[PDB]
């Protein structure tokens, strides 16, 4: 199909700050449909354009189908982005509902990291040149879970190409996931490309924390705590940029590792180190996504505890 006459909208399945998301049907096939109002036009153009970059199809990037303007029956402008429908919803929602064993949690962490490494990596392939991309608002709500328990990265409304022909306020993402240099207005734009990959990597660390806070094998003989976002106990819901700057940049705080994680094991010690190397104060000392994928691959495969 790929033509918005054949498009039927069913129930709402989510919303963020730019779009409302509905389950739908495009010529008999289940799909998900992200609806932008006129005010959010630029975010639509950005997201569509990032999805249409050559070689953006990947197991760990959300599957885009078609995007275009559709005027309402009332003569208002809307933008519709049609993509594959993921019944598990966002990683945040999945983690709310589910705990997972070691292999499953590593699968979630490894698949998200693989997506981000793919996104971050420039593919200079002539007619199919893929630029390096930064997500710019990486978090649990912008990651979706497939039916196989692997993740895809979604929501490229704020993403930016970092290499290639046509380029470039940093204070634009979700506040709780902002790196300290973002909260300081200190992002070092001399090396645009590295600085912005490093900003995603910090957020990746927070994502890791949320995933493993829900791993059954990290809380042996005990209850796994109910799901909470990174920093939720410290700052609550909807922190201000100011309050976050104090906690994260000034006080250098990070989500705490439970006492239940006794690091007399290689698996746990390397888990903690990998998370800590992602959300490091020194942007330049943070793991790359490729290094992080290898860390997570190795943890997934660790034989015995
Ligand atoms: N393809 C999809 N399948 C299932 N749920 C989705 C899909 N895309 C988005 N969602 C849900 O809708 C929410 C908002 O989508 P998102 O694209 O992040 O919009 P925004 O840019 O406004 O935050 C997500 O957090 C997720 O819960
Ligand atoms: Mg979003």
């Amino acid at each position: 199909s790929l033509d918005l006459d054949n498009l039927k909208l069913l129930e709402l399945i989510g919303r963020g700050r730019y779009g409302a998301v509905y389950k739908g049907s495009l010529d008999e096939r289940p799909v998900a449909v992200k609806v932008f109002s006129f005010a959010n036009r630029q975010n639509f153009i950005n997201e569509k354009n990032i999805y249409r970059v050559p070689l953006m199809e990947h197991d760990n990037i959300a599957r885009f189908i078609v995007g275009d303007e559709r005027v309402t029956a009332d003569g208002r402008m809307e933008y519709l982005l049609v993509m594959e429908y993921y019944p598990n919803g966002s990683l945040c929602k999945y983690l709310s509902l589910h705990t997972s064993d070691w292999v499953s949690s590593c699968r979630l962490a490894h698949s998200v990291t693989r997506g981000l490494a793919y996104l971050h990596t420039e593919l200079p392939r002539g007619d199919h040149y893929k630029p390096a991309i930064s997500h710019r608002d990486l978090n649990s709500r912008n990651v979706l879970v497939k039916n196989d328990g692997t993740c895809v990265i979604s929501d490229f409304g704020l993403s930016m190409r970092l290499t290639g022909n046509r380029l470039v306020i940093s204070e634009v993402g979700t506040i709780r996931y902002m790196a300290p240099e973002v909260l300081e207005g200190a992002v070092n734009l001399r090396d645009c490309e590295s600085a912005l990959k490093q900003v995603d990597m910090y957020a990746l660390g927070l994502i890791y924390w949320e995933i493993f806070m829900r791993c059954t094998d990290l809380f042996p003989g005990e209850s796994v705590p109910e799901y909470q976002m990174a920093f939720q106990t410290e700052v609550g819901n909807h922190p201000t940029f100011e309050d976050m700057q104090v906690l994260v940049s000034r006080e250098k705080q990070r989500p705490k590792f439970p006492e239940a994680w006794k690091e007399n094991s290689l698996a746990v010690r390397s888990l903690k180190e990998t998370i800590e190397d992602c959300w490091d104060q020194d942007a330049e000392a943070r793991l790359t996504a490729q290094c992080a994928e290898e860390r997570m691959a190795e943890l997934m495969m660790i034989w015995e505890r």
